[PDB]
């Protein structure tokens, strides 16, 4: 159906490991969108065909305002093209670099939107497994949108930076929905502080800090945020709260600008 000739390509939006993402306009409708370009040789050498199929399959059937739409795909002799919803306000990653850290209200609002999207996913027993700032995008009204479903699967299951991964996943053990709850805790901390809680200089040390759950709070982190973050970052996945508990947490309801 679709081919390259149906699109006018514009400025580069961002780069990933495989993805090279461009602004584009569909010629006949003038529909503005983002084109994620992937190199077949690279996908082949890495052997990640199965991940790309999951990305296309999962994300094209999901329908939630806080989840980035994927409309379709095509391919030519050297490349694959994913047709995505364009997110005009950029990444949460960029916004964090701009401001250093977020206040409590901005943080709590992002966490609610995230918890809302993750709740929809887990209801279908879909787990994302790669929640982090560069994969969280912003809409025209500044609303958060989860993207990059390359690592997602159907729980239960086995299998760059370790910073967002829970102990059971890094230790090669088995995992479920609770992995996304650990990542949610890591994100809440990084939003308020400016860096992720287990960050270190080497892969080897980061691994040690994650598996031992070694993190501390700066003085300016309030009691409420401390309580929520400490509940999310439990070694034992079953001890981690449910998304409903997160959305009803006193610190969240006191500071968030959006509902569940
Ligand atoms: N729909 C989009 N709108 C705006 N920017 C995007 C969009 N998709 C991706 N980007 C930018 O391109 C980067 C890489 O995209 P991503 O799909 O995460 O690739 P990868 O799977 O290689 O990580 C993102 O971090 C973001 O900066
Ligand atoms: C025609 C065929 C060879 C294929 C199928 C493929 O696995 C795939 C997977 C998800 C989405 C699109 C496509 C494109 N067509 N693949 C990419 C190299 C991974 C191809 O080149
Ligand atoms: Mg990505
Ligand atoms: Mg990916």
């Amino acid at each position: 159906q679709w081919a390259l000739e149906d699109f006018e390509i514009g400025r580069p939006l961002g780069k990933g490991k495989f993805g090279n993402v461009y602004l584009a306009r569909e010629k006949q409708s003038k529909f503005i969108l983002a084109l994620k370009v992937l190199f077949k040789a690279q996908l082949e050498k890495a052997g990640v065909e199965h991940q790309l199929r999951r990305e296309v399959e999962i994300q094209s059937h999901l329908r939630h305002p806080n989840i980035l739409r994927l409309y379709g795909y095509f391919h030519d002799a050297t490349r694959v093209y994913l047709i995505l919803e364009y997110a005009p306000l950029g990444t949460v990653y960029r916004e964090l670099q701009k401001l250093s850290k977020f206040d409590e209200q901005r943080t709590a609002t992002y966490i609610t939107e995230l918890a809302n999207a993750l709740s929809y996913c887990h209801s279908k027993r879909v787990i994302h497994r790669d929640i982090k700032p560069e994969n969280l995008l912003l809409g025209s009204a500044g609303e958060l949108k989860i993207a990059d479903f390359g690592w997602s699967v159907h729980a239960p299951s086995s299998r760059g930076t370790l910073d967002y991964l829970p102990p059971e996943m890094i230790e090669g053990r088995m995992h479920d929905e609770k992995v996304d709850l650990w990542s949610l805790g890591v994100l809440c901390y990084e939003f308020l502080v400016g860096k992720p809680p287990f960050e270190a200089n080497t892969y080897q040390e980061t691994y040690k800090r994650i598996s031992r759950v070694e993190f501390t709070f700066p003085d300016f982190v309030t009691e409420g945020a401390r309580d929520l973050i400490s509940r999310l970052l439990k070694h034992n996945p079953s001890q981690r709260p449910m998304l409903r508990e997160v959305l009803e947490h006193p610190w969240i309801t006191a500071n968030s600008s959006k509902p569940s």
